[PDB]
């Protein structure tokens, strides 16, 4: 029934709305929505979603961004972000079909590693994929 | 501008003709191999293309950068599209530590953050590196899981 692809223009709508359970998601016109798209494809993300075909509803989301670095005689890293399932399909193994996929596309840039933030719950999910604790994620309000 | 202790030291972008020295400088973060001015003008251009802000100390009468800190920022569909800051890669050179120089780099890109409406900035930070975040307003939060390869 479902979908996994790259996020494109006329999704852009029910994608927000999926987003409104990670955190507040009020709107924005197809122009700012189109714009915030661009400064992430220049940002270097890509945002694979699942669509459920019929109803055309993204059920899921994750974002990779992959930057150069000066280090390591310049490989990549990349960073795994706002990965949100539906309410409906969560138990429904599309958060480890998301992660993997785009665990795929860093091995297919040459990334040296991926990193993400995790929540003290998604913790054994992740271990299971088989990412490892290490640092520990601060954060400033501004 | 917040004073830092150093009369020869200046805080600015990092530049073309500082990628040598700076490359140098990130030796001391991790595996630095040499790359030829090709290769780190293209890395450059692409981290300015993908909206990375590297600010530098540099010691003025040599040239040496002594101090560097990278900001990304980082747009999003939520909150309005507000943007998240994300600080990456802080080091100080071992002759110019302890000097306050990693507090100024990050207040500078926090600063940075907030010009360009950024409601959070986050970092990740080892178990030694904790209370000189602390000290900087950050408060830990997630746990960083790394997948190698």
């Amino acid at each position: 029934d479902l979908e996994l692809r790259v996020l494109e223009e006329s999704d852009l709508s029910s994608h927000l709305e999926l987003l409104g359970h990670l955190t507040e998601a009020p709107p924005l016109s197809g122009v700012e929505l189109a714009n915030i798209a661009d400064m992430r494809r220049r940002a270097g993300i890509v945002t694979k979603v699942f669509c459920h075909q019929p109803t055309g509803r993204i059920v899921g989301s994750a974002s990779l961004m992959i930057q150069p670095k000066f280090t390591r005689g310049g490989r990549a890293v990349g960073h795994i972000e706002d990965v949100v399932v539906d309410p409906s399909y969560r138990g429904a193994g599309l958060g480890k079909a998301l992660i993997m996929d785009l665990c795929e596309i860093s091995r297919s840039k040459g990334c040296y590693k991926v990193i993400l933030d995790s929540s003290e719950k998604s913790l054994p999910f992740y271990e299971k994929l088989g990412f490892r604790a290490h640092e520990r994620q601060m954060r400033l309000d501004l």
